[PDB]
């Protein structure tokens, strides 16, 4: 029979005896001692490089804004410092791991816009696809952060559009499920996250939706922020349901305004 | 072959006719205008309930330290809020509606609170024999703090429970049997997963055992605050057994969170 075993049952509630105010302000202070300097005096090279002020250990989306005018022209730089420097790019990929996985909506969709917008200048220079630079190589990360805020709502809004469930976009990722902004945006970073996972050399440009001899034509920067909000905002049009219409509401606006209720901890 | 077919192709590239900052200020209000008064005329009835604070349309962020509660008070109070979620079906899944989307946008150490107080409120619930039902607001949303906790934790546990020798996280919540808890982690991940699972297939009520809980049991291996305490603990104590850096920089980053580097630029061309 299914059960929790007995010396389990005391591992769990051995926890009080380690318990403590103290004992978790320590802990605590381990983990920002690590992160007081996570390069370790090999942060990436900034010499002469427009990109110096996000190379460096010291964010506002409009502070670092570019056109795409400019990433077209400064991107390959960028790219070249990533390739050049392995032991700053695997410290700044965990780092972007992490943010990624605890950012808001809306800072979530300026990181999908971000890794697509990537990868659509490397294939404009028609370069290689780097699973190991620190953009790319967190792509699940936004992936996951993107998944859990919008499941719900997609749960409805896919039926409507006679589309497959969210989890089956993600498993299948195939470019022939793609029919829409919700389902484009899944399906790519499903794929290119997959392609990461799988530790190949360099990613197929076919992984973006991207024939031999051509660009990336169908995505334009901004476009995962852009359709998103959009669909969030008129999906109500079509849809009777309360709970999807106070869903969809309060992801675009999410200022707390109920469902807590308590917190017990009779630990620390 | 497969390819995105030329249909969707226009759809896609007729967000820019569309996208604009006006447009986006418009939208944001309407969306900010149903959060306005989302019980909408059907709010939890809160004359004499000890509830009445959080059974509002509350003011104010949620404050931990005024909404604390001693397990014993849980115990006394929690037949009362429970049955006002039961009484009130209409107010339930609203309640539960907005609970859900609180719990799939909180930090991590909120997250932890969420699980714990889920799973606290079993405790209580299963302590006065009172029934799990799916449509309460608190175990309807077990499948929220769920994806939170294992969007935010994937990439440590890939480390650490194979240094346990344990199952891998998908495994855990794919397998859903409570003979693979051996751990905190497990523990948390596995319960989560058998009580979502039960949510959504849609059961007049839980059965304890969903929870481990055998006839007449009281779930004693759970101690209200042994998600938080627990799952902070190994986050410490991992790099003790593990050699690598950069997964002590992972565990370190999530314990704590402040922004240092790793985002490199904005680029829209819409808006
Ligand atoms: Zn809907
Ligand atoms: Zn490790």
């Amino acid at each position: 029979a299914d059960t929790i075993d007995a010396t389990t049952r005391l591992v769990l509630r051995s926890i009080s005896e380690r318990a403590a105010v103290d004992r978790i302000s320590e802990s605590f202070g381990r983990s920002a001692q690590v992160m007081h300097d996570p390069f370790g005096g090999q942060p990436f090279p900034a010499a002469n490089s427009p990109w110096a002020p996000v190379l460096a250990g010291q964010f506002d989306a409009e502070t670092r804004r570019v056109s795409w005018e400019t990433l077209v022209a400064h991107g390959p730089s960028l790219y070249r410092t990533f390739a050049g420097n392995p032991r700053a790019a695997s410290t700044a990929k965990a780092m972007r791991d992490c943010v990624l996985r605890q950012e808001n909506f809306i800072e979530a969709l300026a990181s999908a816009d971000e890794t697509l917008a990537w990868c659509k200048m490397c294939i404009h220079h028609n370069l290689p696809l780097r699973p190991q630079d620190p953009i790319i190589g967190t792509t699940a990360a936004v992936l996951d952060n993107l998944a859990t805020r919008l499941r719900p709502f997609l749960q409805c809004y896919l039926k409507a559009r006679g589309l497959c469930g969210l989890d089956e976009l993600c498993s299948r990722r195939r470019l022939a499920d793609i029919k829409d902004i919700a389902s484009f945006v899944f399906v790519i970073l499903a794929r290119l996250a997959n392609r990461v996972e799988r530790g190949v050399a360099e990613i197929d440009y076919a992984t973006l939706g991207v024939g031999v001899g051509e660009k990336m034509h169908f995505y334009l920067p901004g476009a995962c922020m852009a359709g998103l909000i959009e669909i969030l905002d008129t999906h109500r049009q079509e849809c009777s349901s309360r709970v999807c219409e106070l869903t969809a509401s309060h992801i675009v606006a999410p200022p707390y305004v109920h469902g807590k209720y308590f917190y017990c901890n009779s630990l620390f």
